[PDB]
């Protein structure tokens, strides 16, 4: 019914397991700045929401390729949210 | 009926709040650059709109949890805006 | 018919009359970098996608507003144009 | 049937070809920072999924213009690589 919920789970094990293996692949290069859990955190959201504002990206192989995935799973992951959202909002915009 | 100035009304809302929340959470934090209402504005806008210049962003815990809330409410609400701005620029598509 | 050429000339005109405004109202300001109408041009093209590198943006009230219009019209045109190129995608897709 | 391939195979092709044409387009720029092949195919992920960090960005006029097809055409083929994503994982979210 409300497979919304569904998404959202794939959208926060999207952002968990992101950050989780960019610290992961990161840690190693000098001069990385995505190497520490809580800030890799708000990284996959910067990434997943398309916002990415620069303040933290990977810049390994590795650490690119793990953001590659965010960007097909979580970008995805995020439109089916926001979609649901859209959706639930016009639901209400009769009932004036 | 025309809907879409209901989600302007809550664009505008979560633009002004997620500004005047921003400056709440970062001002505190030594470095921190979004800690006055006029420009913290205009990030409220580069983030609802995904565009994410860089030029501002949060570096706090609540800060960061403040623009996912400008992000998931904003970027929603923001793509009701655009959508309703395609559907009426086909309505005279036709009217050639 | 193709009406995406009516978006596509939209969008042209925001992108030109995007720059031309932004170098308007950025000089004047100390530490302005939009202040040259060629990279202004491409800095619209940043704004219009979305992609936003951040090399260039406002950092005047009104370089910022202007920001916003090039938000507001140039993402509802370049989404109508990706769309358009999206369903004729798709049109081959099944004339294997 | 499944045409999600043929848009996948035209995103590494916008992806490939992105990259090698801006190398070659930058090249010749003193500044220039996209001039090798490896860091290059990953700023056209950071194109054409719009996440756009800002670490590496074109500064030439073809450069520039190599971005514009990066955007058009990979934005359009991502948007129809993502799309497919979320249909499918639809598809799922009543065989609860
Ligand atoms: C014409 C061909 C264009 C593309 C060629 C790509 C070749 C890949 C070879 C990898 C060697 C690593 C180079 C190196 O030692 O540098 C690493 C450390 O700086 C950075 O790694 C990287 O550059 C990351 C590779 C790009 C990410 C891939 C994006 C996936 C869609
Ligand atoms: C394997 C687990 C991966 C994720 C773990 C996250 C743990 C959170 C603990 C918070 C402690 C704060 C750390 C600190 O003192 O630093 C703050 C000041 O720099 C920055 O705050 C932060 O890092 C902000 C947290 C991330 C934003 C959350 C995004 C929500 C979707
Ligand atoms: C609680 C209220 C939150 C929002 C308050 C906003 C008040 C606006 C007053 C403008 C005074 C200019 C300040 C200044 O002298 O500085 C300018 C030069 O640095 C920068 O201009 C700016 O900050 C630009 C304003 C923000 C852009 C508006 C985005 C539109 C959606
Ligand atoms: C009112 C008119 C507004 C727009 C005018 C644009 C004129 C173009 C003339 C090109 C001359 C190059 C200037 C130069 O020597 O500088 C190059 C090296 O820095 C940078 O090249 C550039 O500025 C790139 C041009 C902008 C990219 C085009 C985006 C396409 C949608
Ligand atoms: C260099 C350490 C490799 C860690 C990579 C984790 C798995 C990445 C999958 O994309
Ligand atoms: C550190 C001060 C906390 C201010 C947070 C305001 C409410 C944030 C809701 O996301
Ligand atoms: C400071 C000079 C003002 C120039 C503004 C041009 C019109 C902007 C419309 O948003
Ligand atoms: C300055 C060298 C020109 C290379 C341009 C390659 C083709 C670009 C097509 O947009
Ligand atoms: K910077
Ligand atoms: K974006
Ligand atoms: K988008
Ligand atoms: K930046
Ligand atoms: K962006
Ligand atoms: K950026």
């Amino acid at each position: 019914w409300r497979c919304a919920g569904a998404a959202t789970v794939l959208l926060v094990i999207v952002l968990l397991a992101g950050s989780y293996l960019a610290v992961l692949a990161e840690r190693g290069a000098p001069g990385a700045q995505l190497i520490t859990y809580p800030r890799a955190l708000f990284w996959s959201v910067e990434t997943a929401t398309t916002v990415g504002y620069g303040d933290l990206y990977p810049v390994t192989l590795w650490g690119r390729l793990v953001a590659v995935v965010v960007m097909v799973a979580g970008i995805t992951s995020f439109g089916l949210v926001t979609a649901a959202l859209a959706t639930w909002f016009v639901g209400q915009c009769q009932q004036q």
